């Protein structure tokens, strides 16, 4: 379950499908009008994402938007390739837009250096905090969740299965992790952002959470159980609270270990 490993795709809930790798989340939100893909995984994972979308019985040319959580290589490395395969527009938080266009992080990024560069993407533009991305029946809201990077966006929508509608959250990473030489102790505004983000996330309406790192909300456990109990296995409305709490506890640990 490394970041580029093949993973048989599956429906999470209604028109929300998992089409990511074994280690990195990507989600296809489908409609008879076209689809929104969230994240591209790694540069080598892109070929997994593309194969997974086709295996779910969709066409790459029907993907009209690609949404980015944040611009690290493990989530965004595959986006240029996916953009080229789909023709999509790529949406991202203002502060990550340039990284996606060039594939080069800013030196403000906790993992500048620590992760390599990756292919730059065409057809990127910024979303605003609060902005609604629309496509036919689909409506996805951007929520600014900076800190892990400056332009992090957590994305939300509603999916309905057999008349039962749930609030889905694709949770950007809330983790105080970095290059070995980067210190969160030396970047108080990054720390403050993170703290703001914990709070934003734990307030979200959150029936189904998909974490950018899928095991952060137990994806593989839930998915095995979905065989037995159906897609209720993914539903758990404390999930966003737990992700935020984990982030918060991780930050406190990190700051201490630094000093
Ligand atoms: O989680 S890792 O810091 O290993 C990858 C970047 S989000
Ligand atoms: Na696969
Ligand atoms: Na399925
Ligand atoms: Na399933
Ligand atoms: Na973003
Ligand atoms: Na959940
Ligand atoms: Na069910
Ligand atoms: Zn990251
Ligand atoms: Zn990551």
């Amino acid at each position: 379950r490394d970041w580029s490993s093949p993973q048989q795709p599956f429906t999470i809930y209604g028109n929300t499908h998992y089409v990511g790798t074994g280690g990195i989340s990507a989600v296809l939100l489908s409609s008879p009008q076209g689809h929104i893909l969230v994240d591209g995984t790694t540069e080598k994972g892109a070929q997994v994402v593309a194969a997974n979308i086709r295996a779910m019985g969709f066409k790459l040319s029907d993907v009209k938007y690609i949404l980015s959580t944040h611009s690290h290589e493990d989530h965004a490395g595959g986006i240029s390739a996916m953009q080229k395969l789909t023709g999509a527009t790529v949406l991202a938080g203002a502060a990550n837009v340039d990284t996606l266009r060039t594939g080069v992080s800013p030196k403000s990024d906790p993992q500048f250096g620590s992760l390599s560069n990756f292919p730059g993407s065409a057809k990127v533009r910024a979303v605003a905090d609060g902005e609604l991305v629309k496509l036919g029946p689909l409506a996805v809201k951007a929520h600014a969740t900076p800190g892990h990077t400056e332009g992090g966006i957590t994305w939300t929508w509603q999916s309905c299965e057999q008349g039962k509608c749930k609030d889905v959250v694709f949770a950007d990473s809330l983790t105080a992790v970095s290059a070995d030489s980067y210190r969160f102790s030396d970047h108080p505004e990054v720390v403050a952002s993170l703290r703001g983000s914990f709070e934003a996330v734990e307030k979200l309406s959150c029936d189904i959470a998909i974490a950018a790192h899928p095991e952060v909300n137990d994806m593989w456990t839930r998915q095995q159980r979905a065989a037995k109990e159906g897609n209720s296995a993914y539903v758990d409305n404390g999930a966003c609270r737990a992700i935020a709490a984990a982030g918060r506890k991780r930050l406190e640990t990190r700051l201490a270990s630094e000093k």
